[PDB]
């Protein structure tokens, strides 16, 4: 019923009671674990309504009170009625904290209470998304001093009549097949770029093609925007002391802002909700530019420090691999743009851990996801036993628009 | 059921059937995942199930399921167990049995050399004083001069849980660290405790950076026994760097022969609580976790010191910068020593083979995400990529208490 979680580097061992509050299903059973998997009514949103309330009117210290109990019946007289309901602003700013304070895969959650929310709910066409998208992006933006945000449209109705951003971020680089089999730009976004120039967008077929926003208002078709070119901040990536470093020609975008997560709130489906902070370095420097199956520039890199390739053992990759990230970094700060390092990411993190045991009586964590893609062990959330559950509010996957939507 | 697993670098999915044929918990529920948590005397009635399965499993494997000499051994392991309470296993049994718990281990990603195993029996041993013999001829034919090779030694299985065998040293091989009355700590921390228990038992410790540890050892349920290993049967690699001359005067040397011997080996039911097994390094369980963890010998800040690197903000990657040329310097001090090891990228590389491999003839591969990855340079790795699933399989190899902890003393 309670569990231990100890830290196998410090001997700190902390009690999580927190997971029995827990209501969804992980993947996991008895007889295996999940873990490493990337995706394991009426009658039925009252329940969800009254769980998320009951929370909300506990956290504002006014549990059972007068106030809390009319606006239980409230929302309860709303759905026998209206067959949903619809959130307070107050309730809807801390729905969408809390579904940040509950996302276990998430590193950066010790900001968690400092979200700003726009709520757009009052938002009806592709164009008012696109406005409210704009404003989103250069608010959080802050001339590179980034401020974590989320914009919130209106809930799904019938889920025929959902908002979608169609895009899997705000702001990301177009991909294209070429005659020779080649990929040129980010190979991760081939089957959005190809959506892009079936609806009508001149590709400039580069390799840092800034992808044009695809957005859908109520069930309708989706729509074509550029975001203004002077609102996308972008860095271009040189070396400290590798001045060769700024012919390999790459540059990365400031803000890293998902849009296609499914925002739920006491039993309410917020489909369009992009949210954003800022890039942990290893983001950027060991997912985007090192996957195999993304820009894969660690061939180039390594050639151009005269490394010994012959053999996996001279650990060229890895001597590479911190080149590249120590440059993101460099060039990043360098322009005054918000960026943390995984080491301060990590540390913060385990920080953040140890407030929500003795704070909230835990922290979900997926361990998987919170430890960075390089130097996992000298990080301390490496050592950091975590409890991995699911609570609500939470973001979610959703299915991708285009295999679903109907032209 | 059948469950699928995705690579998400070449989008390769795999069926596994094989989590079927299993029957321990994982410490997981439907409502919250442990999988990152280190660790989450039988009667009469409980062993001829577990006797069963196993012997169903070993002749299903030799295809003679179901044959004469199949039923023939199953009633005559029936019959000894009511008249005795236990079983022997025979010798072919044995192999097929610490061979399978091998393949069955899913936090070890050398699993492609799961049957080239040499298992040595050490059933008929009674004293410690045989004990070092079984264990001296094991790490010899082990270290084969740095020609590693892979071995086990099974000593007897539990009877009544009063007269246990066991290899009180975690590994055969480790270096003693000593808590000094400063606080600091020379050696290596993680032996600190043993090493005091050690210098109970009588042993005159050198007290230096890298004393090779005494084997303690526990024959039948008796208080156990101190003994020295031949230095000479040793085997050890001063560390040096391809390109940093400044690197040998650091000091660091590591012994080549990396030999568990705290785990219990379980087969068809019975428990075999001194089974030590043997492999050879991959780079990084040196090179990263022994010298760089905070908890052990800790060196990236005098290796950062003298790299000369930014160390006053941690965004210069300074530890990152030191912790690899770390790893450079085991790698080619091994190579050049002509002593087995592997890099963790061809490691990693084989145990995706391996993997695949054990799909298409096995349908499993029990596999556990948090354990295989290496500890440094994740995600250029292939592993990282490659969902897994964990679950138990019988043989197995479980951990087990310590035994100054439970041990009843003689005198
Ligand atoms: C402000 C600094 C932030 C940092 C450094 C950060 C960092 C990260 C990282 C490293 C991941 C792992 C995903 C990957 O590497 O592919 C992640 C996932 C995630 N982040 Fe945070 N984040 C920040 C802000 C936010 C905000 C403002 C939200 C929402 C309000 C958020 C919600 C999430 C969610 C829901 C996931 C899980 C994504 C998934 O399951 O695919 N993050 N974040
Ligand atoms: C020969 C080359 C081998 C290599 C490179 C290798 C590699 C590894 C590594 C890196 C780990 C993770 C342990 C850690 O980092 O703390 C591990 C664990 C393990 N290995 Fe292997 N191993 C090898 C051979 C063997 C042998 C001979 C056996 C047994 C007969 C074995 C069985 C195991 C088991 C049972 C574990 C689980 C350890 C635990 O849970 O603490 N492996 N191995
Ligand atoms: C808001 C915020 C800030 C920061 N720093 N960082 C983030 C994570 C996003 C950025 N960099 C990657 C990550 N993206 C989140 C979405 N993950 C895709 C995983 C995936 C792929 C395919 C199929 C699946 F089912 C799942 C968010
Ligand atoms: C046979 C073989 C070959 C290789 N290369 N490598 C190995 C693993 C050992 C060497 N490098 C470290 C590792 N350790 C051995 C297993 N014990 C640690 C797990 C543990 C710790 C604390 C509490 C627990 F409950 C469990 C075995
Ligand atoms: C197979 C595995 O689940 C998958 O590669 C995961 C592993 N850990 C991750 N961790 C983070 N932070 N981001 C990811 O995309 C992944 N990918
Ligand atoms: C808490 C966490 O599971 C623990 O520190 C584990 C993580 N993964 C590991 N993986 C290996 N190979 N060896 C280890 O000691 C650990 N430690
Ligand atoms: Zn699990």
């Amino acid at each position: 019923r309670f569990l231990k979680v100890k830290n196998w580097e410090t001997d700190v061992v902390l009690t999580d009671t927190l997971h029995l509050k827990s209501t969804l299903e992980t993947g996991c059973t008895e007889h295996i674990c999940m873990g490493s998997i990337v995706l394991p009514t009426k009658d039925q949103l009252f329940p969800l309504a009254k769980e998320f309330l009951d929370q909300y009117y506990s956290s504002i210290k006014r549990f059972g009170s007068k106030a809390h109990m009319d606006r239980l019946e409230e929302v309860n007289k709303e759905i026998e009625s209206t067959s949903t309901y619809q959130l307070k602003d107050t309730e809807l700013i801390y729905g969408a904290k809390h579904a940040w304070r509950n996302a276990s895969r998430c590193v950066g959650r010790i900001q968690w209470s400092k979200l700003q929310v726009f709520d757009a709910r009052d938002c009806t066409t592709a164009h008012g998304m696109f406005n409210y998208i704009c404003n989103h992006v250069k608010y959080a933006t802050n001339k590179g001093n980034l401020r974590s945000a989320i914009t919130i449209f209106p809930q799904r109705t019938d889920g025929k009549h959902d908002f979608r951003v169609w895009n899997s971020q705000l702001i990301r680089y177009a991909g294209y097949k070429q005659p020779d089999g080649s990929t040129l730009g980010d190979p991760a976004n081939v089957q959005f770029t190809e959506i892009c120039i079936q609806q009508g967008w001149k590709a400039p077929r580069g390799r840092f093609d800034v992808l044009p926003l695809l957005l859908q208002a109520n069930g309708n078709d989706p729509e074509l925007f550029q975001i203004p070119p002077e609102l996308v901040l972008e860095v271009p990536i040189r070396h400290p002391k590798f001045d060769w470093f700024k012919d390999l020609g790459l540059k990365w975008y400031g803000l890293p802002a998902v849009s296609n997560m499914l925002l739920e709130i006491g039993g309410l489906e917020f489909s369009a909700c992009p949210f954003s902070g800022w890039y942990m370095g290893t983001e950027i420097g060991v997912r985007n530019y090192c996957d195999n199956s993304r820009y894969n520039i660690l061939e180039e890199v390594a050639k151009k420090m005269d490394l010994d390739m012959r053999k996996t053992s001279s650990l060229w990759k890895d001597q590479a691999l911190v080149e590249i990230n120590i440059a993101v970094l460099y060039s990043f700060q360098s322009d005054k743009v918000t960026i943390v390092d995984h080491h301060s990411a990590t540390e913060s993190f385990i920080k953040h851990m140890e407030n929500e045991y003795r704070c909230r009586g835990g922290c979900p964590a997926d361990w998987v996801w919170i430890v960075p893609p390089m130097s996992g062990s000298i990080t301390p959330v490496f050592h950091q036993e975590m409890l991995n559950y699911r609570l609500t509010p939470s973001f979610e996957y959703q299915p991708d628009p285009w295999n679903t939507h109907v032209w």
